[PDB]
């Protein structure tokens, strides 16, 4: 048995959908991310309301790739006035620190059966960028990712 994730009681978990393999490479290399304006606001609000009582997890997936590519923890609030042009979209506004804790490809077929009640019961694999995941579903996702081979 593995009951690690079933036991966590605090934590908030978001899907990260990126169009760009380059942005994923840069994130892993430098432990930073940037989302859209509204994505940054959602993530910033979740980070600031957490108050270190629990982690904000990011489940990264490249749009159209058919798989998740890893997991990171948010490690700062969003700084919105930062160097422009560092991401694929040259206008992207801001930066927050992350810490990647898991880098590997998990096929969508391993996760498609988990559905999200806050997103019309759609498969978690059909989420848009910064879709939040209910903690009870997130536990199931994290277990599958951590145990995939
Ligand atoms: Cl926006």
């Amino acid at each position: 048995e593995n009951l690690y994730f079933q036991h966590m009681k605090h934590g908030r978990v978001f899907i990260i959908k990126s169009y760009s393999e380059d942005d994923i490479h840069r994130s892993i290399k430098y432990n930073i991310w940037c989302s859209t304006e509204h994505g940054n606001k959602r993530l910033d609000a979740a980070y600031r309301s957490m108050n270190g009582k629990g982690p904000v997890y990011l489940l990264f997936s490249v749009n159209g790739s058919g798989h998740f590519c890893g997991v990171a923890e948010m490690k700062s609030a969003v700084d919105y006035n930062t160097c422009a042009g560092v991401w694929s979209q040259d206008k992207w506004k801001g930066r927050f620190d992350v810490r990647w804790i898991f880098v590997k490809d998990v096929p969508n077929s391993q996760l498609r059966h988990i559905r999200l009640e806050n997103n019309e019961n759609k498969p978690v694999t059909n989420s848009r960028d910064t879709q939040e995941v209910p903690l009870e579903k997130a536990k199931q996702v994290l277990k599958i990712i951590a145990s995939y081979k």
